């Protein structure tokens, strides 16, 4: 039994550290007998819930009273969307600072501004934020200066 | 008010690459740089003893003499821009990152055990220059912790990063 609950708006913050379909950033929760815990984070935008495939593994999600079914995915890229196509088309410019809107398990959302590093791995040269958050923070949106989601926290971006 | 009175080093480990890793006395080794005063003692950074010379970051000591047990280490060389300082002799640490390999941070954090963390350095295209750095975050008194190549050579100190031109 797996569900989402809202955690905040998706905003670029000045003064940062350097079923219901409301736009915003959501905790992805799994419950059982003992109780509930966060498996990841996602982004509601234009009526579509975006998270990482490995967070849900294509499970349906309860959203209050309603139920969200997966619409699309890509296991290689580790992406999955609910209710509609992938709406997050923005991308890192390759030079600017970005903001991780990290939403850790059992803690408040927060913006961290940082410059992405480039990691020259074997598979490819990969851009990633040098910020380390607990497991279940995966799917936290990363924002450009215009407030657009340029990626989700967990994997990084191939160039 | 009250001021700090005594800066000193104490040994924390050998400087080795660990095969099973997370993916005055002048004994070779890695050392905590400690400052004591009235209210107690606090770790202000880390340094490397190699070939009779203690290597740390300028901002850690600011060129103070260091107690090493009973004896005294006086600074021999420094560079404030590069944030480097040596004691008892010239800078011995001449190795550098090869630009492709994984490295190991031998982090020595305040009030915790030494440990090796293996990681691939990232390159950060800052305004001033391109900077290579490990994507590992530790408290400020970890600064001066050696970063190692697979030959066991200190290729850097934790805290600033390395300029690439
Ligand atoms: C990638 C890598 N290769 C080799 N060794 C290491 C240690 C790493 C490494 C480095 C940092 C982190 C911490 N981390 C980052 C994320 N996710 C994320 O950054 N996503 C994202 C997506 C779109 C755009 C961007 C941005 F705009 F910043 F380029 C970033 O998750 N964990 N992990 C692994
Ligand atoms: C550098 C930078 N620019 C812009 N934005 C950010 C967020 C950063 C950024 C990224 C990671 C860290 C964490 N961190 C690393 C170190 N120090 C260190 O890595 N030293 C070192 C010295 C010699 C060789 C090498 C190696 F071989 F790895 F290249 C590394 O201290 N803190 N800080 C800041």
């Amino acid at each position: 039994d797996m569900y989402i609950e809202r955690a905040g708006d998706i905003t670029w913050e000045k003064d940062a550290e350097v079923g219901e379909t409301t736009d915003g950033v959501y905790r992805v929760m799994t419950r059982g007998l003992l109780g509930s815990t966060q498996v990841g984070v996602g982004v509601m935008q234009e009526g579509v819930f975006h998270t990482m495939w490995h967070v849900t593994k294509g499970s349906a999600l309860r959203s209050g009273e309603g139920r969200l079914d997966p619409y699309w995915g890509d296991v290689k890229q580790d992406l999955v969307s609910y209710c509609g196509p992938w709406k997050l088309d923005a991308a890192w410019d390759g030079h600017s600072e970005v903001q991780l809107l990290a939403v850790p398990p059992g803690e408040r959302a927060r913006n961290i501004q940082t410059l992405p590093g480039i990691f020259k791995t074997k598979d490819g040269d990969i851009g990633a934020v040098a910020l380390d958050y607990p497991a279940g923070t995966s799917g936290s949106p990363i924002l450009d200066k215009c407030g657009r989601v340029i990626g989700l926290y967990g994997n990084g971006v191939v160039i």
